[PDB]
């Protein structure tokens, strides 16, 4: 069901990130390092266990989790963030809630290209990823 999502993708374009990093409180000088860093993701499953990686020359993330289980997530602009990650409409969302607050991240392949929609407030951003051979 996850398995069209599995591999190592590259960050090829990014509309309004800084809209979006704005949102959630992330200082100017942060925003500008993130404007311009281009992240691999890799997502990988062992049995019902994905783990997600985020790697960049400004910040590194890795979480583990099962579908549709909560956990605890410090995200990495540093929020300590309950989540939950499903498949819905053959999309994996990831929902992240805090102090009342939610952000969704939602990823869908489309054109084999992976894209990641980010919600907070009214920000949307779209960063689209390409898949390592
Ligand atoms: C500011 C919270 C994390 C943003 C992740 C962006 C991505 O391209 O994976």
């Amino acid at each position: 069901m996850v398995d069209a999502f599995l591999g190592t993708w590259k960050l090829v374009d990014s509309k309004n990130f800084d809209d979006y990093m704005k949102s959630l409180g992330v200082g100017f000088a942060t925003r500008q390092v993130a404007s311009m860093t281009k992240p691999t993701t890799i997502i990988e499953k062992n049995g019902d266990i994905l783990t997600l990686k985020t790697h960049s020359t400004f910040k590194n993330t890795e979480i583990s989790f099962k579908l549709g289980v909560e956990f605890d997530e410090t995200t990495a602009d540093d929020r300590k963030v309950k989540s939950i990650v499903t498949l819905d409409g053959g999309k994996l969302v990831h929902l992240q809630k805090w102090d009342g607050q939610e952000t969704t991240l939602v990823r869908e392949l489309i054109d084999g290209k992976l894209i990641l929609t980010l919600t907070h407030g009214t920000a949307v951003c779209t960063r689209t990823y390409e898949k390592e051979a």
